[PDB]
């Protein structure tokens, strides 16, 4: 029986673009672990992706993950865009480079190390953990200590 883990994520800027942060929650056997970091300058989209990436890269072994996020950006990427992007050497249809390809590749690599069940949520309403992730993001964005070199 594989390890079952629940992951919740969210991320954003105090002002987009500008200071930003991510927030993630890993829950296993009724125990939760917080994840958060802030960047001097980034975008909402990047923070939305980073949250998922960091949470997944935290898993030290192959797990069954139930990732819940209200990020339309992440949803579209995983459901639709990533598939076509890889078939074109990570390029859009209109010849154009995939934005934040550095993060997308990183995410794609992390997803492959686990069996993931994506849960696209509408928003914070009815989703306590995701709202909490947003708060962790804000706190981090208020005192960012990292630089988003990929931005």
């Amino acid at each position: 029986m594989l390890k079952r883990v629940e992951i919740f994520t969210d991320g954003s800027c105090l002002g987009n673009p500008g200071p930003g942060g991510y927030g993630a929650i890993l829950r296993y056997r009724g125990r939760e672990k917080t994840f958060s970091a802030g960047y001097e300058r980034t975008t909402n989209n990047r923070m939305e992706l980073m949250a998922a990436i960091v949470a997944l890269e935290a898993l030290k072994e192959h797990c069954e993950v139930i990732l819940s996020t209200d990020s339309h950006y992440v949803r579209k990427g995983i459901t639709e865009w990533i598939h076509n992007w890889k078939k074109r050497g990570w390029k859009k249809a209109d010849k154009k480079p995939v934005k934040n390809v550095d993060l997308w590749k990183r995410l794609d690599a992390a997803l492959g190390r686990h069996k993931i069940k994506w849960e696209w949520v509408k928003g914070h309403a009815g989703h306590p953990e995701n709202e909490r992730c947003d708060e962790l993001a804000r706190a981090a964005a208020m005192k960012p200590k990292l630089e988003d070199t990929g931005y």
